[PDB]
């Protein structure tokens, strides 16, 4: 896969600021030689064979894709150490943190547009035979045009690197069959997409609040589902609910999701009809 990747010389790359970090490398904002901003992920000397395969495997996978809603690879530094993966720079960072910092600042149409973009990237990945396994707002990046792009690619590194994945998966974003018998498919990614819809429409509320992982699994198995967000179009809540069908075959495909979201956006008055919100509090005044 790496034959598809541009090998970039280190003198073309300036790291400027740390924006992410782990035990074996960091992510930087930087510039790439007409200079352009880029994100730069490093792998420090001493890495194992498995770490090298996982790290360059992420770039190898990303280099196979060309889609507006999938993070673009610019190239790699593999002939010098530390090794680096260089991608486009998404100026607004991770979607979950972005929404929590911008609570209430977007229109419903803007939020639905973000979901359409995520769904288009996921339809592309699914049709390219790539199962994400860790779809969540924390793994979507947002640029200065409000474009949302799917990130976090690889094999075993995806669930290994995510702190939300517990002994190892991120339970409350994961479909039942993936938890119960390890069946990860594009239809389990659709379940996750339903969770991401709820994260977007709530401005980054944590799914299921303080329920424990066991309590979430028991609730889902008993037929409970997340309640409607505040100010959520009825069509959007119906769509996320259908993503959470227990029976995999009843879930929409991403092709259906993209189609529905595009129709709603193109007739935006459809989004003015809101699902009823069940208040958890009662305020009464004489
Ligand atoms: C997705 C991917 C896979 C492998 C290797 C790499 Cl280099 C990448 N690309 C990335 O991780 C990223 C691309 N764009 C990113 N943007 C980003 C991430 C986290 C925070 C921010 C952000 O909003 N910041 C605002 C304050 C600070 C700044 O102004 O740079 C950081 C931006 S991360």
């Amino acid at each position: 896969v790496l034959k598809f990747t541009t090998e970039i010389h280190p003198s073309c790359v300036t790291r400027q600021k740390v924006i992410g970090a782990g035990e074996f490398g960091e992510v930087y904002k930087g510039m790439l030689k007409k200079e352009v901003p880029v994100a730069i992920k490093t792998l420090k000397a001493g890495y194992t064979e498995k770490q090298r395969v996982d790290f360059l495997g992420e770039a190898g996978i990303m280099g196979q894709f060309s889609h507006h809603n999938i993070i673009r690879l610019e190239g790699v530094i593999s002939k010098y150490k530390p090794m680096m993966i260089i991608t486009e720079y998404m100026e607004n960072g991770a979607l979950d943190k972005f929404l929590r910092e911008k609570d209430g600042e977007f229109s419903v149409l803007q939020l639905v547009g973000m979901l359409r973009g995520i769904a288009a990237g996921m339809k592309y990945l699914a049709n390219m035979n790539y199962v994400h396994r860790d779809l969540a707002a924390r793994n979507i990046l947002v640029n200065s045009n409000l474009v949302c792009k799917v990130s976090d690619f690889g094999l075993s590194r995806v669930l290994e690197d995510d702190p939300e994945a517990t002994y190892k998966i991120p339970i409350r974003w994961t479909a039942p069959e993936a938890i119960s018998y390890r069946k990860f498919t594009s239809a389990s990614d659709v379940w996750s997409f339903g969770i991401v819809m709820w994260e977007v429409m709530t401005y980054g509320e944590r799914p299921y609040w303080e329920l424990s992982n066991h309590e979430v699994m028991k609730a889902i198995n008993d037929g409970f589902r997340l309640p409607t967000p505040m100010d959520c179009p009825s069509a959007i809540y119906q769509l996320m609910m259908q993503c959470w069908q227990q029976e995999r075959a009843r879930r929409p495909k991403f092709a259906d999701i993209v189609s529905i979201l595009d129709k709603l956006i193109r007739a935006p008055d459809s989004l003015k009809t809101l699902a009823d919100f069940d208040p958890r509090v009662s305020i009464r005044l004489p």
